């Protein structure tokens, strides 16, 4: 939806360093993000990851990109612009409302996840809403693209607050865990955040390692409230069961009778 | 975490002010590094699953500021560092009740690695609990070695020593079974069954656990429990007794 | 031949030209150094073991080697005509003909698991004679099977595969095999373009050659071309390795038997 | 003995002359300091492992081994006569008889499954009795089973393998055994010589050392010396590992018989 930068000009400053940026012929809005290539091995195999999963993705609830710029050995990404913003401290206490919420966010991360992309850091600033009311799935910065259907991950990336349990302890798995299903466990936590309107675990999500810790791996992890319907009680359970296989696919939650509501 | 805090024995003793009961009362500090973060959560995790009559219970867990206090059962008669106990029907019945909680221990896949007198509490009713799970890994499966030279030096196996063997890896069940057969065997004799102090040095501990035959029960001692600390301290490892086919041991039917 | 007999004449770009006094025979001359670094000491090991194994018409055999001082001097044949950098091949006879003899040359290398690493126009010489010999060892390594992964990343970022570039999916591991036939293909289609296939600085950004390499289709050669020749770049330049074809099967493809 | 107050320090051979003041018969010490690093502690517990396990004529036993203040006082028959250093022994009679002696020793240590990884002259003694012993095992690696590879590249550079400087065609692994069997026919030959076999000195750089050894042809006993003898260094001191005879392949050769 570009071709090159000199259309571009830069406006206001969004959120990692992302500008708004106005295309000049066409007055239409996008999100420009830099990768910049440094020498670190690590962070190189994350700008390759990051690089390939931006320029394939194409759902309407994963954020697109229309374009990419190699200005002076920096990669420039060309986003579709969120002009609502995060969904972050969002409180959806509407039932209906979560349900469309819920819909829309579980067609995004199934599509990722059947092209095999785990997101690893599905958290409600990640979650990006616009004018159209229409939520989609945002950063790769930490994603991973797997050569199975069955790969483990062995890195801990993301955020501590919503990582899955398996993925905060990792002694016993040795490090590995089932990305896919640690994605649905983020969306769970997000799901009932909005709910709740509070970060559903009883710790401060700014909190020390330890104090997070025992709250995710340690306690029972976190059920809706018995004031809200059984199907989205049941939805939740479906999210955030501690052992990993008994949790549900991003699929397999569509078909669920919460999200089946509209 | 409104009770009060009472004697320092760091462990605490406390005494929970609504019901006048006595608890001991240890803290868990949050680190930076994964070694130690990891040894957070094999301890915290092994601290609340356990629940055997001879393996101390805890009953609560509190965070301070990020710090974990834990809350176990408090022992009454403290723990059995030099401990000389020599009547044979005695020692059986106390040692029937240390192998019954490192048998459990094992079955659900938790090495203890610290086994010694000094982590082997009792109470005012005589009986005895499993205590420190500072350095206690969970396993995966029913056979996966550690790697970890952890524990203490004196009553470790000499392959938690002499590494160099299966380079670094050890059976963790039968390491644990060693510093059992090492605690029994201190027990009778009133003493630390090796030629050396276990406050020496490394060279001088390497020498008297890895390179001499293993300690046994003095010929005085019945052949019960003669053949019992040679199903202890057997030098290669596989040929060590398990916690539970001790209990079986014509020695252990020496209790009650 | 001895270290003394043979002195110094010209700087080949670090590698001289020397002069065999006795017999006034050109030659070239390449120090090898003894470093602390156990890593070198490896390299020289490999490289060293390399020279003195080969023995084709199409790579650059070594003559002698001479212990002096605590460094190993390899003396190696003299190409009279340089390298076949910024060549320019139109006349498809003529670069078929160029082809088949650096693809003899690498096929001899697979097959005795020696794998190039660094195969590009600069590594690539001529002499009078018209022969083409494939040159630099100094990153090549010698495999234990017929197919076995490598780890290092050695070698100019512009010639390599996709997959020496990326690192993620097979998580550094490569086919070395596969690696060279990519270097191989580059190197034939900037023959017959006469400039880099890539879109960027060779000499370029590390992001610039990524995008360039990884995240765009590899390059084909354009249509004005024949269709032997088009498909023979394609042969070489698949984005999945396994689909590469072996140095010993483009050999029989029928773009190499135009050279007659 | 019995205790480290009835020996008395006698000359420096680290290692040490001792006599055994109540018996008044020689000895050798060695002292083994405790070391901060899990790798040195690991070869400290190899090292004390091999000394108490070896029963042959042809390995110096230690008699007994003692501790105190953090240090390992190891106590070992003292070899008056002192090292194979330097030996030019040409009788292809004389050296036969030194070649069963040493291989003897050799294939009781492959066969309890020790890799001895420095075997050299210097490390080879003869006393009075003029019988010879393997000495030194600071290097020295016992190993899992008959089929278990070494990984550390550590000992004398001068007598290894070319296996053992090649590191990198078979990532750092070599087979100690025949490894050992190359460096006992090196000796063996440099014994019949009394030059070191290959051409630079042992003091060398690692480039002219390597070039003589792993990149040249590996040597023969001249044409004019025995068939049997000229067979017998070609058992040794084959470039492929497996070509090399095994050590007590090498007790029922036709040199070692004479």
């Amino acid at each position: 939806a570009a071709k090159s930068l000199s259309e571009l000009e830069r406006v206001n400053r969004i959120g990692g360093t992302v500008y708004k940026v106005i295309h000049t012929p066409t007055s239409r809005p996008f999100a420009l993000k830099v990768i910049y290539g440094n020498h670190e091995d690590t962070v190189r195999r994350q700008i390759c990851r990051e690089i390939e999963i931006l320029r394939s993705v194409d759902h309407p609830n994963v954020v697109k990109c229309h374009d990419m710029f190699d200005h002076n050995g920096e990669i420039q990404v060309l986003l579709e612009f969120m002009d609502q913003g995060s969904l972050e401290g969002a409180h959806i206490w509407q039932e209906q409302e979560l349900a469309d919420l819920s819909r829309q966010i579980l067609s995004g991360l199934a599509y990722l996840h059947r092209r095999h992309i785990v997101h690893r850091d599905i958290k409600p600033s990640n979650l990006l809403i616009n004018s159209a009311k229409n939520v989609k799935i945002a950063d790769f910065g930490v994603s991973r693209i797997l050569a199975q259907t069955m790969d483990p991950c062995n890195s801990s990336v993301g955020t501590i607050a919503y990582m899955s349990p398996e993925r905060i302890n990792t002694d016993l798995n040795h490090g590995r865990y089932d990305g896919y299903a640690g994605d649905v466990w983020s969306l769970g936590v997000s799901i009932l955040e909005f709910y709740l309107g509070r970060f559903p675990f009883a710790v401060s999500r700014q909190g020390d390692w330890a104090s997070l810790m025992c709250a995710i791996c340690m306690s029972q992890p976190p059920e809706a409230p018995a004031t809200a319907s059984q199907e989205f009680r049941h939805f939740v359970s479906c999210c955030l069961q501690s052992d990993p296989p008994k949790r549900w696919s991003a699929q397999q939650l569509l078909q669920h009778p919460f999200i089946l509501k509209a």
